[PDB]
């Protein structure tokens, strides 16, 4: 008895679960298959970006993520040091969770949540629809659905699943991308690293006021990378480059204290810059790492994935419900790929900054002699814009879609200063508190939304144009002059994904035309 569902999600990692959460919130029947048993032994992701947090706010898991265990009094600072407990060279103070100032561009700042805490949270939200220890072996595309063979790794039995759509969130080495014959050429040189996970129970006490979330080491050529405090209560991770030495000894070399150290893992990995040439073929799609990979310098990886998952989510649901034009699905690649590429190049800039930084001779000496060399280095660090690696609002919220379903404005793209909120066509509708408890972002996520800051003339006609096409629409009349200034126009049409599709002080004459354009039937 072949099981059938609307969407088959290949991958139980961060990105596949987010996609499951989005389909769930859109009444789309779905099923997730994860080959592993779903537990985490070696945490990869630690920082949940703000944009991801906004989507989790909508899905109702943001709060549990923040109280998952990260200490509210632990420093979020990043610091360049010769060795942990050695000599400081440059620090970027970022407060603590309970201490930093409330952000103004968003309702959900970033959070610290190591993957072994995030997985249980996500599994519980996705619930019953997640199937662990299940591996997808192959898939055959038929006329109106995809047929896949799933091996139950528990009993050894194989079952078949017929779904209208097959979404592959199977990671960087996506077997699915290969079976379809799609190539994801490296845009930059591939590198190799080792990540050592360990427990150090008294390290925090010893560091006292010098405790940090990130310790960028400037010891040797292999040790010029971050040592991260994963859970703020004993767990740390040291990344080391490889162009042989014992695990424990590498950690001893990086940590200048005689304190208890317990090595747990020593995982080798490849940092790559690979984006797929195409994000789909037939009823089979690629999302997350299977579509785009980038250097972890900046922490953009999982966020760009969750972003693409949310994009595909509303477009899949629209085609399944019937109101989507035949050309809607193809905009997933049209819109997400360019974002993947630009985010990759920005991650590379951060990477090259520490790869090309030089480690002067007497950087380790004691006394004002070497202190002068450090002051020199710290100086160059400032000018190199190192802090851009730990403060990338533009990369988090500044991507603007320039596509066939977006009525873009003339204004081209040429950075002339730090990123600022914009309600321009293609961008993420900016945040503003309507009330102490409600954000403009809380109005988006379901169907199309039309914000009117002035006269509601024409709105009635907008409603009919959408109803005529069975396209879901919600009209909100807002007064707040502050929000009007931010959005700039009197009427703003926001897509189901929170991005602007059109804006103007006067609704257009051919509303049926606008409705057809924004739905992919242009
Ligand atoms: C050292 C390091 C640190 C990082 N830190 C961060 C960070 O702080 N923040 C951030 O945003 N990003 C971070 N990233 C990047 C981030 O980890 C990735 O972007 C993210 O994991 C991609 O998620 P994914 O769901 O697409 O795939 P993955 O997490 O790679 O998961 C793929 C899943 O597919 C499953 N699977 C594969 N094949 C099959 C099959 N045939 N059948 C069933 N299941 C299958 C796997 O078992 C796995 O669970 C980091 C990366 C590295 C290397
Ligand atoms: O995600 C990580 O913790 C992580 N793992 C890693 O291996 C990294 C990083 C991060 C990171 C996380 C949030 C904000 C900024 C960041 N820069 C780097 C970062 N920069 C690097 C440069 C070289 C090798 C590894 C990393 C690396």
């Amino acid at each position: 008895a072949p099981i059938e569902t609307d969407v088959l999600i290949l991958g139980g990692g961060p990105v596949g679960m987010a996609l499951a959460l989005d389909l769930a919130h859109r009444q789309v029947g779905h099923l997730v298959v994860e080959q592993t048993d779903g537990t985490i032994t070696h945490p990869r992701v630690g920082t949940i970006g703000p944009r991801s947090m906004e989507l989790f706010r909508r899905w109702g898991v943001a709060k549990q993520i923040r109280t998952a265990g990260w200490p509210g009094d632990h420093p979020l600072d990043a610091a360049w040091v010769t060795r942990v407990g050695g000599h400081e060279v440059y620090r970027i103070p970022l407060g603590t969770a309970d201490t930093r100032a409330t952000p103004e561009h968003t309702p959900e700042p970033d959070a610290i949540c190591p993957q072994h805490w995030l997985a249980p949270l996500l599994a519980e939200a996705v619930g019953e629809r997640l199937r662990t220890r299940s591996r997808l072996d192959s898939f055959e595309q038929r006329d109106d659905h995809v047929r896949a063979t799933i091996t139950d790794l528990r009993t050894g039995a194989t079952r078949a699943v017929h779904a209208r759509y097959l979404v592959a969130c199977d990671g960087a080495s996506s077997p699915t991308r290969k079976a379809l014959g799609i190539d994801a050429p490296p845009r930059h040189r591939t590198q190799v690293f080792r990540n050592i996970l360990f427990r150090a129970p008294e390290l925090r006490s010893l560091l006292g006021e010098r405790a940090a979330l990130f310790f960028f080491l400037m010891l040797s050529s292999s040790l010029r990378f971050p040592l991260r405090a994963l859970d703020g209560r004993g767990l740390y991770r040291l990344t080391v480059g490889v162009d042989t030495m014992d695990s424990f000894e590498l950690v001893r070399r990086a940590v200048a204290f005689d304190t208890e150290i317990e090595v747990l893992s020593d995982s080798e990995w490849h940092l790559t810059h690979r984006v797929a040439d195409s994000f789909s073929a037939g009823r089979v799609f690629l999302t997350g790492d299977a579509a785009h990979t980038l250097s972890p310098s900046g922490g953009f990886g999982m966020n760009t994935g969750i972003g693409s998952a949310a994009d595909l989510g509303w477009k899949l649901a629209a085609t399944l419900r019937g109101w989507a034009g035949p050309g809607l699905l193809a905009t997933y690649e049209e819109e997400r790929r360019p974002v993947a590429i630009t985010s990759l190049e920005e991650a590379n800039v951060n990477l090259r900054r520490t790869m090309d930084r030089e480690l002067p001779p007497g950087l380790h000496d004691d006394g004002p002699r070497g202190e002068r060399i450090r002051a020199a280095v710290a100086e160059k660090l400032e000018r190199s814009g190192a802090r851009r690696e730990f403060d990338a609002p533009g990369i988090h919220f500044g991507h603007t879609y320039r596509s066939s379903i977006v009525c873009g404005e003339p204004e081209t793209e040429v950075a002339t200063g730090g990123w600022r909120p914009s309600a321009r066509p293609g961008a993420r509708a900016p945040h503003a508190w309507l009330t102490p408890t409600t954000s403009t972002l809380d109005l988006f996520g379901r169907g199309f939304v039309l914000l009117s800051f002035g006269t509601t003339d024409g709105v009635e006609a907008v409603t009919r144009a959408f109803a005529d096409r069975h396209v879901p629409l919600e009209t909100v009349t807002c007064h707040a002059p502050e929000i009007h200034a931010l959005y700039e126009r009197a009427h703003v049409l926001v897509r189901p994904d929170g991005h602007v599709a059109w804006r103007g002080d006067h609704l257009p004459a051919e509303l049926g035309g606008l409705v057809d354009k924004v739905r992919g039937a242009a």
